[PDB]
């Protein structure tokens, strides 16, 4: 399957010259095909118990991921961490309004204030304000289908709930989407993660995040070895079993070591790639993120310890590279900076995500992989051949 | 011949390094002359069966070849593929326009419609419409002539041909082109090639083309190493024993070995070089085109198969490199989407192709080469030497 | 602490691969933190007997260093070099303002000219014009609090102070900043640096520098390795005990050892990077400065004797990488022509250099050293890992 | 001299790396200073028998050198060679007036026509057409000093020479120059070259210019390795003895033994670098300069023949780099071509070549060499060392 002549170089060959690689520097010689596109499997594990079924991940940054994005995330197969540029009461609450999604209700009713509904029984309507209303409720359990008749009945779009004297939430949906690849938690609720810092400040975040219900905290860092974060890798997991751990950006194996054996049940890798702030510029340390994710996810997958390449991504190419060279998820930031679910006054998650899946199972086809799992373990035995090129690209 | 001292370096040295090579990456070093350029023989196997005078063929691609760039590329040499992004009909129906081809007879005569002609006796002219016209008629068998003097005579322009009650075709021409190295079959036809899938609904469409007369079919792909292309590729060297079929593309020898076990009379080599479609965008997957054509065409002469440089040709030094590292032929797309021929609302391929000629002939006379066989010989025994250019070109 | 797989390469086999490098061919990998960023010393020795608190100086050209910038590099832990594109004079009375300075005092007070003072008593204010006038003095010895408190009495501005009958020098300041890290000589004056050439003709200025009190002299060459900068060396080193100097520039070790043997206190490195004039076009010579240093300090410490990269730096990630490579300060040049006490007609150097100064020492917390001095003790070590990028950058 | 430590790379060890290499691609590492710049000799040996004071010559192109340039390239140290866009009388004419040349003395003047002079005794002066006019003249011999004083005299420009009945020629001069350096043959005329192409009807050219009295004969090829050129080396060595012939570029020492065996007495190298040419496009051939100029260097001097570096000089820099490698000389067109001697419609030759000369001299002292042959002779032994840059400048 890989050759019968002289054919390229092995990832252990390739990243063992002399110079560190980018996604660019290299690409992947394709192998026999016996499958379609469709039957490429890409599941993938985020941390060692969290599994999703795409290994799409968008990032904790103020102008890429918030309620809007985590949910559209969650629901195509992915997963959103909530940025923390924001005070914890705000993050913890954009956690509260993903864990809280179902489709056909309202995220957020507007429930009374002294159209929207009144006792936090009656209602506000645009017409008797343009004094409140007695209005019409339905019995908690109503699905969509006994809630979307009752309502094209009394010709209404909002639909009032009620059980025990409090609105508990019902919107106009004719023609609802089917999400089947949909992230969601043992209670059947989109799954959700969330970035925070590593100082004692950082407790009381922690805190209201996992009241909140999140499944995955990142310790955002742009150099996780350090005492602090294993300090604060140690504390929540002893304070929340429950709660899944990522640890702090590294790019060797040395720097994974520390925070493996502290506990992390993930690694996020890059330094130097991706996005940059003035509040936090590059200065002489980093690695080319190809080399990085190799290095790094070649020692991790000893104990088990997935990881998510984080930065550089611009393109489908980007992500099946990232994901051969050993990977379990990818991190984006400014490829989704620019959908319509991105905080902010492309289109839309719910179109492009889809554009990936394929893309990625075409990468897949192409190199002769049923499934994303077979790739990196193509590459690992040596079966996978890949080629560098000259740092004046012609191809 | 090659050197008294230190020369360069041989063709398996060079593409031995570490790095893939594109066009651009190295030269070739000149040799000894005692020969004049028009000496130089550029006669290449398209196929195993199939030989041309020049080594140059069209791109099956919608804004490259149709009837109009297929003859032209036979009349000088060459050979160009139909593309299939039409409806089976219409391809099927351009191949018949390039082998109906003579010169000094009209391509599609507009016969009736109720000049033109009448009887699917008579015609139509401009000037009974400005309602039919007995007009005057020449014996099958005519020569230009012994027509373009009957013409001459009665001051015409066309001169309906008779025999059998039908009309068979003669045009203006006073100084007729000569076409000695014209691509023709055994039955002085021009030659012609066309493009097609390898989906079972891809049978229909091979059917009208081989019905058509088609000489070569090239299965249009982005990675042909698929049990789909080799039951397509059986299939065909079984239904259709006249028929020459070249092979998806490939830039592996791993590659090529299945498709060549399979029964292909060529290979098409190209990945991540050359145009791009949305339809088809570049992943991962692919491979600098210079060591892609070494690669492949090393393997593939073991058993006598051509094979062409698809992609990435910008200029004749492009040209010339392809053939001395293997190739056969080599496919051109947007370097003659600029002429005259090329479908749409540079000059003529009839200007063109022939510098192109004369360009790859000094080529030849400057290494020293007597033909382009005898250029790929020199390399493989490595008396050619060549010379790696680093990545920041200053030649 | 370096790693348990396979990190990156030792500076011992980086700077021995085949090429030579520049500060942006690699990158430093990060270590393990464990201490706060704010804790690392930046203590560096300018030259065997001159120590600063931060490793920064400027350069000695006309768009960058004259008293305003020496004095201002010198109070925030630096050293300024007085260009000599001027005459022995304006140069040697550059350096006496730097040597006199003391907050709270006027620098240059146009005493009298026959507001201003009387008696090179009185004074020509601008409304006994708008003719002297008897003003009031204190004497010898006043503090700023006796002063900026004897003013604050009589609504003044400058406190013409006397003792002998002569006018010593005081002015406006309630919120006087503080200088912890100033660079000061025994006499707690602040330290200045002066540039000269290798003639003859340059001991008279050399003559006027040390009677103005100047405490380190820089040989300003391209090419220091010469017989006239050697002598020139050893005759200050016997006729000016109490000076240091910083000999011309070099950058290989050969050219190091004639100059360390002639007794320079410090070598100043760089050829063919930094800015560029008519009066000295870069030729044929010169060297990558990333390898200029490295190498150069790597002999020169066996000496005791400390390096300056001189050149090249454009970004506090440079000044991190030059030190890391052995240099003990850097020399910066148009980084800080455009800072606001730079000469003619980005901010203070008051703002700027402190900021420097943090992204030093985050650059050291990244690579886990507490100090500049463990810094190029771990690269020297083996135990500081760095990586190699490729020539088309994509980090 | 040469290191103590481990400085950079030998010619040996860079040329033989496994890339061609191109002037920017790597720098001279400096040396030890014990003398001035003008103490540098640049001596230079064109061919086996023609030496020059320096090592410049203009390119034989019709944009580049005719009459006026090779005059001023004569007076200043150098030589050009006349192009051949022309016809065999016009570039015969072009040479005789290089070869007449004396300053004081008008190149061509206008003598008669039915001031110009009379008697192809007399004169047409502006004055008796605003019809000839019986002028005054002067005996054969005289000087500049006797003529410059007979004109004062009689208020005049312009001294009409005789002797025998014919005009042989004087000219406004009261400050002279005078030209040191001046490339003169045997009877101290200016030297000229010109250059010829290699076909039979190029015979009859090279009588005129023979007779013309050229001093060198250029054989303008872009692969001057063939049986052609050979031929006309032969013919010319065997009709015109007393004539230097310079072979046909080339650039491996393959194509070098040929020439020499046939007895060339010097060698124009490049193939791919300089300018271009619609009529002499670059193709798959040719070789980085810089390895090129090296390669045949190495080769050629052991048989005493000089080397010719022609094309891709664009600075002093390139011009050092090329004498270092090998060359002998250096052909620059494109660097000159704006200068005033050029032909067509950056100042005078006078003032830049004396400015190439300076920078040269700089060259050779920054490495500590009192000549161009000291230098060449550091690099073959081994004592002159290179260093490499990486394919992304940062110098
Ligand atoms: O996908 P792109 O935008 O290339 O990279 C996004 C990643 O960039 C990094 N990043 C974003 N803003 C930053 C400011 N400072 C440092 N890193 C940042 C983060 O590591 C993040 O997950
Ligand atoms: O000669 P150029 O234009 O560089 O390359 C033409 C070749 O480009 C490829 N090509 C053209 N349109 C394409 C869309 N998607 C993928 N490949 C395309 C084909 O392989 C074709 O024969
Ligand atoms: O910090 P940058 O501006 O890159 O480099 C400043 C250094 O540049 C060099 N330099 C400045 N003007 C020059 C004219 N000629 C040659 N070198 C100059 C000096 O070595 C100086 O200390
Ligand atoms: O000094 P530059 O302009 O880079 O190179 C001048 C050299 O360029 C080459 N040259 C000029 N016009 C040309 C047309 N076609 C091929 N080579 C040309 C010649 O070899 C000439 O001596």
């Amino acid at each position: 399957t890989g050759y019968v002549p002289e054919d390229g170089l092995t990832a252990q060959q390739l990243f063992a010259s002399a110079d560190d690689l980018t996604y660019n520097d290299f690409l992947i010689l394709p192998g026999f095909i016996d499958f379609i596109a469709d039957e490429v499997d890409l599941t993938s594990a985020l941390t060692r118990k969290i599994t999703l079924k795409t290994p799409l991940i968008s990032s904790p940054m103020d102008t890429v991921t918030e309620a809007d994005m985590a949910i559209a995330m969650a629901l195509m197969g992915g997963i959103g961490f909530i940025h923390h540029n924001c005070t914890p009461e705000f993050q913890a609450n954009e956690v509260r309004k993903v864990k809280n999604f179902e489709q056909g209700f309202i995220t957020d009713p507007v429930v009374l204030s002294p159209g929207i509904p009144i006792t936090e029984v009656g209602i506000v309507t645009s017409r008797d304000i343009d004094p409140r209303i007695e209005l019409v409720v339905a019995p908690a359990g109503v699905t969509l289908k006994e809630a979307n008749e009752i309502l094209q009945r009394s010709k209404k779009g909002k639909l009032p709930i009620v059980n025990d004297c409090d609105e508990l939430v019902r919107t106009d949906l004719k023609k609802n989407r089917d999400y089947p690849l949909a992230s969601k938690d043992s209670q059947k609720q989109l799954l959700c993660g969330a970035a925070v810092g590593t100082r004692e400040d950082d407790k009381y975040r922690l805190d209201l995040l996992t009241q909140a219900g999140v499944d995955v905290i990142v310790l955002d860092s742009s150099q996780g070895n350090s005492v602090y974060q294993i300090a604060m890798v140690h504390y929540i997991k002893q304070k929340y079993p429950h709660l899944q751990v990522i640890g702090g950006n590294v790019v060797t194996a040395a720097q994974a070591k520390n925070l493996i054996d502290a506990g992390v049940d993930g690694l996020r890798v890059g330094m130097g790639c991706g996005s940059i702030c003035i509040t936090q510029e590059v200065m002489a340390c980093g690695r080319p993120q190809g080399t990085a994710v190799y290095k790094v996810a070649e020692y991790a997958r000893r104990f088990g310890v997935p990881i998510i390449a984080d930065g550089g991504i611009q393109t489908v190419g980007h992500v099946v590279k990232a994901l051969a060279l050993g990977a379990s998820t990818v991190m984006m930031g400014s490829l989704l900076a620019a959908t319509t679910e991105a905080p902010g006054e492309k289109g839309s998650i719910q179109k492009f995500v889809p554009y990936l899946i394929a893309g990625i199972q075409h990468g897949c086809q192409d190199i002769g992989a049923r499934s994303l799992s077979v790739l990196r373990s193509m590459m690992y035995s040596g079966e996978l051949k890949f080629e560098k090129r000259t740092m004046s690209a012609q191809i």
